[PDB]
């Protein structure tokens, strides 16, 4: 909602379609879907609505932004994508990274998130410190996703479900291990695990646990644990919004 997507040329559209295919094959083969989803989220998640700065505009590949502590390990993601990006010189990096995030969800069996091209690469990275802190709680989540990004409480819970794929690494954030028993499968297991308690071998961040005790977040966790279809619908909506922050309005 509220979006007016720009016109891109037929050749640009052709390149998007071909890049989508190539990204599917590459991401599946390399087993890097979760890392690519993290990359897309960290690129988009710097948007501040009050200043209209940051967001998914290709700045994450700048050495200055990759050096942000919250971005530890994302240099791997950028390097992995560089050879493929080079096959699509017409595409913006911004579009390519957001397309990679959409593909990461699709190949792991998640919903089909709508994608619209036309993000323009911006010259200057946003200041460090906008991304969410895993050690903080609900107030902080609302500060970051709500007050800065302009997303809803529903979006916060659905997007937290991105942790259904992948793992933390002690050398990156310091946290360690997968949230789920099937970390390459995009399903509602993140929420099922969050409800069932601390199972040995599985990770819960303080920011994940914050969802269980918040009056608004908890009913959403309950809904998504009970209804994977409802999770997929809300997730697709939220991911689209995240990927389009500051873009096309
Ligand atoms: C809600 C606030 C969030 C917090 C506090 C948070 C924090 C973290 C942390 C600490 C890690 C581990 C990084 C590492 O050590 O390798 C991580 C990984 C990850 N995050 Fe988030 N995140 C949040 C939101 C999101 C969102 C919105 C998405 C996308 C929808 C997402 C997708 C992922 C994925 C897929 C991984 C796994 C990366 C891998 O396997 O290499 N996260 N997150
Ligand atoms: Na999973």
């Amino acid at each position: 909602s509220g979006k007016s997507y720009p016109t891109v040329s037929a050749d640009y559209q052709k390149a998007v379609e071909k890049a989508k295919k190539k990204l599917r094959g590459f991401i599946a083969e390399k087993r890097c879907a979760p890392l690519m989803l993290r990359l897309a989220a960290h690129s988009a998640g710097t948007f501040d609505k009050g200043t209209k700065t940051g967001g998914p505009f290709g700045t994450i590949k700048h050495p200055a932004e990759l050096a942000h502590s919250a971005n530890n390990g994302l240099d791997i993601a950028v390097r992995l994508l560089e050879p493929l990006k080079a096959e699509f010189p017409i595409l913006s990096y911004a579009d390519f990274y957001q397309l990679a995030g959409v593909v990461a969800v699709e190949v792991t069996g998640g919903p089909e998130v709508p994608f619209h091209p036309g993000r323009e690469d911006k010259p200057e990275p946003p200041p460090e410190g906008r991304l969410p802190d895993a050690t903080k709680g609900s107030d902080h989540l609302r500060d970051v996703f709500g007050k800065a990004m302009g997303l809803t409480d529903q979006d916060i819970v659905a997007l937290s479900g991105g942790h259904t794929i992948g793992a933390a690494h002690k050398e990156r954030s310091g946290f360690e291990g997968p949230w789920t028993s099937n970390p390459l499968i995009f399903d509602n297991s993140y929420f099922t695990e969050l409800l069932s308690g601390e199972k040995e071998g599985l990770l819960q961040l303080p920011s994940d646990k914050a969802l269980l005790s918040d009056p608004v977040f908890r009913p959403l966790v309950d809904k998504y644990a009970a209804d994977e279809d409802a999770f997929f619908a809300d997730y697709a909506e939220a991911h689209q919004k995240l990927s389009e922050l500051g873009f096309a309005d």
